[PDB]
């Protein structure tokens, strides 16, 4: 009956070799997973229709299926392609043939049903010379048969199989084999079976876009049917067979009209065209007639089709699309001219009539209608009743009738009563005679001037209106004004003279129906973007589709404020945002497993145990290391505008010169960018006047720096971590890349110097000279800088060193396993790479030209026509470069800001110690270490984080002998029995003494003072 | 729509205020460690070179001055609309940019008519594509102008957002030593408030 | 190429290779070498001697110093490093030094110095 | 920007008054439109850079 097409039906669309590329092409392909009709050889095979292409396949073991018949009537009236493979001679014929009710060949042929006629043949080809059992099949032979404009293209692929089942699953491309140069109108076809298993399949092709994957051998190895489902659409949008987790905007939903609405005023009057075109006498050009035609039905098909007019040339309007337009008024200007004067009656034209007797507007939107009158206006011996004006002291404005017969003054001599020298009359006449030449016979010309629907129309063509349907998306036409939208009732009180409404934006808001005077609002039918929400293809092929800003009543289903989300399950439980949708809603792939939608969690809910006499003081701490990655530079580029736009073409370059400085301002802007990339790098890394190096003995107090210090054993003296970073981040069109001024080795040396300085001299090398200091003591200062007494470090030095070393190991494990850690830098590389690829792709665009390749234009057209096509390409390619450069300048500004930030951090974190909260990571900043990365810098921020807190009772002050004692440092705390004073960031209780506190005032002003004693040592 | 609704922003500012009030700056570095507010202020005073006893001796005065200052803030915001001009202009610039873009659809750009459907309904293809190409060129250029202006404006907004985040971190979450970074005077504390497309 | 394929394409859709219609071999088409030309010069208040850098080409079709920025002609290659003066790229800078002539060198990153670190000396 | 006024942009002449004084309107607007397009694009480039 039917089977499922398992990705079969893919062929090489053309004869171009491609490799290691995903190419998007639109052609006639077999849709994926479509139904194909399953036919059998045993137990009589019908004739099927042919429809824009046929996919044919058969499975063979004994060559039972031997041929095909293609045509429309199969009755000797038309050409029909017949293909027969009779194990000896492959035969292709296009002869005319009368076939039997069931044509077949017996097993060599033993019966006569091969054919019965041989007449009117136009092509013959024969190739070289070269059982009936049932079972599993041995040979699968897939074919594609298509007819394009005149070429009958046959593609096929033969493959060994050992199977009985229908259409095995896998992927295999069909190569072309035959191209027959004959245009046959094919509407039906039939196959040919050998009669003493062997089934075959018939599918049908549709115009679909497919994404084809070419491997290293130029063999098509996979494909995506771009209209199979939202996931395939996503794949097409990203030009990849792997989709990262996220939400992509892939298409646009648009509601289509269901029916058309044609509305016109219910006027039954017919326009008096007969009284103008069929008139006894036409007027003279000096006094041409102008009849206004209005309030009538104008049938313009009769006048156009009548075979009586010498010319019918229309400007502004097309001569065929004239019935579906209507006018406020139409005027018919009717007069007789000489045949040779037809060329002068046109907008933009000049001559003795165009300037003196009939001038047209240069924006005229009408038609020039003409026919000869040699048998009507002409008279024997010359008909002298048609007057013209060959002299005038002034030029007519458009549509002026200069009736005045004043004596023309060719000079300053007196006239108007004189017909002597330089006083002549301007009116002269014609003698129309039946024997004069073609160019001298009279012609009756009527010019019909049509204005546009700038106001209510009264003259519409002979087409009946229809009824109006409300609240549905329709294609409406109100008095010739057309559009698409839903027509609804309205409460907008139009005044009797008002016909149309407008919005603030000048769009049509509403119209009054010309037959029944009610006001209808026009709301364009619902549309919106379509986004696909998907987990990465390494997890699941399930997707959800978001239809943006529409209701889901025209398209489980979850209505959100972002639109109606279909395919995602609504979950009451909140979670952390994963794939953002909008308006507080995120989606994720969770628990089998399915796509869910939920309101995002903003974090765990927590309350603080606040009271007026309780303070939490940390008793322990943790040293954490965070990684901050900043872009510093981007790949520097330089574009030769001439080679890009006008590659190796002198004429194109010469045309480019008419644009002045457009090139040099782009070369200059890109140069400026390239220079500042080196400035950015120099400002970030070259902040140290000398290149410092560590001692050979790494006696740093237990702190292990072997993973951030240069590794002397490497071919490039980079740190281990730097090597990890470099292993994660990954040209003849006038497009070049300049090298950076500072090579990676130089950057590594700069970071080495900064690390050695930081380690051996703390911050002193930044201000001036590098003053050596033991690392543990440096840390003591770093601790003092955050309000933690240096003795804490020394007492816990082993713990601190172990926590630091473990934190570093964790940094290494993260960088070694999570690629996304450096996404901030990879995207920059991708943005620049993408920008150039787009620019290159623009060279393939036509921009309105006959061809995108300039050399084919030059080799095909002579200069006088070729420069227009070239100018189109120059404009498009120049605009493309300008777009690129603007985007690069903006991106460069972003990079510069980032580089300035990185330099600021280098100075205030690595070279110093930062008091700016969260500037250099969360926690109390101690020190930072730079590491280089491709086109960027990585900072390792070492922070002190309070941990393991306890609830202590506290007090702002203690009364002793009536005096109020306040802490010099720390706060007063009580463990429930004894009062102590201790530092804010680390529990270290001390006896309260006069050397820890100070006295001011007495104990009667301060709120919360408690009674105690202060020990005097 | 924005990803974070106004309610979510309000909840974030609520969390920041409750943290600032009940734990000072400790919630920024790590865990929120409860502390009496008056003592928090004592540290804030010590941070500017004023001994903590000044706060305690004058605590009632300080609280009254703070409460009065807040009342004045409320009266100003409730009566002077121009106070938020810095945010209103941004809204206006974006609204104006779109209106201009829409107005460009009414332009002819050299064509016989700005409305494309009237061109298609009036001219046969062989002449109609020229008029259409003129409209395509004009409308495409108009979009490019809009997008470029939006990218530049976005860079301005990003710089402002980075500044706002910096202030949040070094003023609300901490205490600022940067002169006039967080207002004139010796900075004690700051409180965020949300606003349309911005922070106060 | 498969027997039915006549032309090749690159990722950018440029012609990469063709099959000769008379003798069926595949020929790669590489556009002939080109590149920007830069002039490295001290100011005209010092000298009228210049060096020319041919960007990203080999100097086998045009003393002569081959660098990763291209082949630099007219600048003398000096083993000694100095502070960068006129940057070329890839670590190479040029200057007018000692008669006098244009030189090219690998830039110095600063004086080399070591810190006398020990666990008990400040 | 000033130099761009000297450019033809495909027109028969960069000076607009010589176009107007030499061609009748029906042909002159095409040459003028070319100059308008070029000069308008030049200003847009200037403004974006500014
Ligand atoms: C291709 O052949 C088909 C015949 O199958 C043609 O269809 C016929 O078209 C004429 C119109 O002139 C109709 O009167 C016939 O009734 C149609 N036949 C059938 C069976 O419906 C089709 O027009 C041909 N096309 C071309 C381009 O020649
Ligand atoms: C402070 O915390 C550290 C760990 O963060 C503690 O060190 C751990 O102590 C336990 C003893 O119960 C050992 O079993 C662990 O192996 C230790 N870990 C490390 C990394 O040293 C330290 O004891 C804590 N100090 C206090 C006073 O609580
Ligand atoms: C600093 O840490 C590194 C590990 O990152 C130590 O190197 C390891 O040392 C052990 C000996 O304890 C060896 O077995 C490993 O094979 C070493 N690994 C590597 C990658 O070298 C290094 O010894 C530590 N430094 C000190 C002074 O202990
Ligand atoms: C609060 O801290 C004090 C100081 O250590 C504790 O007093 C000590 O308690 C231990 C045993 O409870 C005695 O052996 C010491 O002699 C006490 N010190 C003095 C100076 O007398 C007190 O117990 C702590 N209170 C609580 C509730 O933990
Ligand atoms: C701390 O000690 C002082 C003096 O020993 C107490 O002050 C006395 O408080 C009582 C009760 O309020 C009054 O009747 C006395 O007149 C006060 N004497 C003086 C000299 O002020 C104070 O109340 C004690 N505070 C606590 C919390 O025990
Ligand atoms: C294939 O055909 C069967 C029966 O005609 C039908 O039920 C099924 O839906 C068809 N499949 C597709 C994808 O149209
Ligand atoms: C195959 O068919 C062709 C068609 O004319 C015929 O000439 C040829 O002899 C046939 N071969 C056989 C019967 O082996
Ligand atoms: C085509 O075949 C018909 C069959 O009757 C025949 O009459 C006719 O002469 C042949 N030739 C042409 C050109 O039609
Ligand atoms: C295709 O590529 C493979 C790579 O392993 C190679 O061995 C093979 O010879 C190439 N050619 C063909 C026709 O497979
Ligand atoms: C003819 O037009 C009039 C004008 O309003 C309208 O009232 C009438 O119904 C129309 N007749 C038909 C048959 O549509
Ligand atoms: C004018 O007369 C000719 C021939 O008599 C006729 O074909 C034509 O249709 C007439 N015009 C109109 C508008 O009927
Ligand atoms: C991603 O795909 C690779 C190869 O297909 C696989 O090895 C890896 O485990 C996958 N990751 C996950 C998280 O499934
Ligand atoms: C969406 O459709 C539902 C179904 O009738 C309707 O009740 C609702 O008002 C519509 N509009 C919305 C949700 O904005
Ligand atoms: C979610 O909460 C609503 C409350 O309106 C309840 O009706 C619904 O059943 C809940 N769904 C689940 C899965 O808990
Ligand atoms: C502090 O006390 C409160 C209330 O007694 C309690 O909820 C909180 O968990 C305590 N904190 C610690 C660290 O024990
Ligand atoms: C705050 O402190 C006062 C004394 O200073 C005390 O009476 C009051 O109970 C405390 N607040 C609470 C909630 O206990
Ligand atoms: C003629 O063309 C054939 C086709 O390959 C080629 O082999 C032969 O060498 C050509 N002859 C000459 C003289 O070029
Ligand atoms: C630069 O030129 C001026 C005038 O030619 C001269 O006075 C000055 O000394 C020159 N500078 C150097 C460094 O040679
Ligand atoms: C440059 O030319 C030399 C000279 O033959 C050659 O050895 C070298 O491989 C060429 N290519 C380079 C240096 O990239
Ligand atoms: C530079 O060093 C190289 C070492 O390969 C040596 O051969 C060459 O002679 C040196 N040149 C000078 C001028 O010292």
């Amino acid at each position: 009956a039917y089977t499922n097409s398992f990705t079969r039906g893919v062929y090489y669309p053309d004869k171009v070799f491609r490799s290691s590329v995903l190419h998007s092409t639109q052609d006639l392909f077999l849709p994926f997973f479509s139904n194909v009709t399953w036919f059998h050889a045993i137990h009589d095979n019908p004739v099927l229709p042919f429809n824009d292409g046929v996919y044919f396949a058969s499975t063979e073991k004994s060559n039972i299926i031997r041929g095909w018949i293609f045509g429309t009537t199969l009755d000797s009236k038309t050409q029909s392609l017949l293909i027969v493979n009779n194990a000896t001679n492959v035969v292709i014929k296009v002869c005319e043939f009368q076939f039997c009710n069931d044509p077949f060949l017996g097993v060599m042929e033993s019966e006569f049903r091969v054919y019965s006629s041989a007449n009117n043949c136009t092509f013959e080809y024969v190739s070289q010379p070269f059982e009936g059992k049932q079972g599993n099949f041995k040979n699968l032979r897939e074919f594609v048969f298509k007819n394009i404009d005149g070429y009958f293209k046959i593609y096929s692929k033969h493959t060994p199989i050992n199977l009985v089942r229908d259409l095995p699953q896998g992927f295999s491309a069909l190569e072309p084999l035959v191209d027959l140069p004959i245009g046959i109108n094919i509407t039906r076809f039939q196959t040919l079976l050998a009669l003493h298993a062997a089934a075959y399949y018939v599918g049908y092709l549709q115009p679909r876009t497919f994404l084809l994957k070419y491997n290293e051998n130029g063999t098509i190895t996979d494909a995506v049917d771009c209209a199979l489902d939202p996931l395939s659409e996503t794949k097409c949008t990203l030009k990849s067979f792997t989709v990262e987790k996220g939400i992509y905007q892939t298409s646009n939903f648009r509601v289509q009209p269901t029916e058309s609405i044609v509305r016109f005023p219910n006027i039954t009057n017919l326009c008096p065209f007969g009284e103008v075109f069929n008139a006894t006498r036409f007027a003279s050009v000096y006094a041409w007639n102008r009849k206004r035609i209005s309030n009538c039905v104008a049938d313009y098909s009769v006048l156009y089709n009548s075979a009586s007019f010498s010319t019918f040339k229309c400007y502004g309007v097309s001569p065929t699309k004239l019935n579906d337009l209507c006018f406020t008024n139409v005027y018919a200007d009717s007069f007789v001219i000489r045949g040779d004067e037809v060329r002068q009656i046109a907008p933009g034209q000049t001559g003795k009539i165009a300037d003196y007797n009939y001038k047209l507007p240069d924006d005229f939107t009408g038609c020039v209608i003409a026919w000869n009158s040699n048998n009507l206006d002409s008279k024997v011996g010359g008909n002298y009743n048609y007057l013209y004006r060959l002299f005038r002291k002034s030029n007519l404005k458009p549509f002026e009738r200069d009736i005045s017969t004043e004596i023309y003054q060719a000079g300053s001599t007196p006239c108007n009563g004189v017909e002597g020298f330089n006083c002549y009359f301007p009116l002269q006449s014609y003698g129309f005679q039946p024997t004069n030449g073609v160019g001298y016979q009279p012609y009756r010309v009527v010019v019909l001037s049509f204005e546009l629907l700038h106001a209510p129309a009264t003259v519409c063509g002979p087409k009946k209106s229809t009824n109006l349907v409300k609240n549905k998306c329709v294609n409406f036409n109100f008095n010739g004004l057309t559009g698409t939208g839903v027509l609804t009732e309205s409460n907008k009180k139009f005044l009797p003279f008002q016909q149309f409404g407008r919005d603030i934006a000048d769009t049509t808001d509403a119209v009054r129906d010309p037959q029944t005077l009610e006001i209808l609002d026009i709301t364009p039918c619902s549309f919106g973007g379509v986004s696909v929400i998907t987990p990465g293809t390494n997890t699941s092929n399930q997707v959800a589709v978001l239809y943006q800003d529409v209701n889901c009543t025209e398209v489980n289903v979850f209505q959100t404020r972002a639109g109606c989300l279909i395919g995602a399950e609504h979950v009451n439980n909140s979670y952390e945002c994963d794939i953002p949708i909008g308006a507080g809603i995120c989606a994720s792939y969770q628990t089998s497993q399915s796509i869910i939608a939920y309101t995002m969690s903003l974090g765990a809910e927590n309350s603080v145990a606040y009271s007026n006499n309780s303070i939490a003081i940390p008793t322990n701490f943790t040293i954490s290391v965070t990684t901050e990655i900043l872009p510093v530079s981007m790949t520097k580029t330089s574009v030769d505008c001439t080679m890009y736009i006008c590659g190796d073409s002198t004429e194109c370059s010469n045309l480019l010169l008419q644009y002045g400085s457009f090139c040099t301002q782009l070369n200059r802007a890109l140069t400026g960018i390239a220079v500042e990339q080196d400035k950015n790098t120099q400002e970030v890394f070259a902040q140290v006047k000398q290149i410092y190096k560590t001692p050979p003995i790494k006696d740093f107090g237990g702190f292990n720096f072997s993973q951030i210090l240069p590794d002397p054993s490497k071919p490039s003296k980079r740190s281990f971590i730097e090597d990890l970073l470099f292993n994660k981040v990954t040209k003849f069109n006038g497009l070049t890349v300049l090298p950076p001024l500072l090579t990676d080795e130089m950057i590594a040396q700069y970071t080495s110097a900064l690390l050695a300085g930081t380690i051996t001299s703390g911050w002193t090398f930044g201000a001036g000279a590098a003053l050596q200091i033991p690392f543990a003591m440096q840390m003591a200062y770093r601790f003092n800088g955050i309000g933690v007494t240096q003795n804490v470090l020394y007492e816990n030095q082993k713990l601190i060193a172990n926590q630091f070393n473990s934190a570093i190991g964790k940094i290494q494990d993260s960088l070694s396993s999570t690629a996304s850690a450096l996404g901030k830098l990879q995207d920059v590389v991708n943005q620049n790479a993408q920008a150039l690829n787009t620019l290159v792709k623009q060279l393939s665009s036509n921009f309105g030209a006959i061809s995108s390749v300039l050399n084919d234009i030059l080799s095909r057209l002579d200069p006088p026509e070729a420069e227009v096509q070239i100018d189109r390409l120059i404009t498009g390619r120049l605009q493309s470069l300008q777009t690129y450069v603007t985007q690069q300048l903006i991106r460069a500004a972003e990079i510069r800001a980032s580089a300035n930030l990185a330099a600021t951090k280098m100075s205030e974190c690595v070279l110093g110690q930062s008091k700016r909260v969260d500037f250099c990571g969360k926690g109390y900043h101690l020190m930072s270490f730079p590491q280089s990365a491709p086109h960027g810098v990585v900072f390792l921020h070492v922070t002190y984080v309070p941990a393991q807190e306890k609830n202590f009772t506290t007090a702002p002050a203690i009364c002793h002998d009536g005096k109020a004692h306040f802490p010099r440092e720390g706060v007063f705390v009580s463990n429930g029995t004894h009062w102590f004073v201790t530092q804010r960031n680390f529990y270290e209780p001390q006896i309260i003494t006069t050397d820890n506190t100070f006295v001011s005032g007495n104990c009667d002003v301060v709120i919360g003072i408690v009674n105690n004693t202060v020990y005097d040592p």
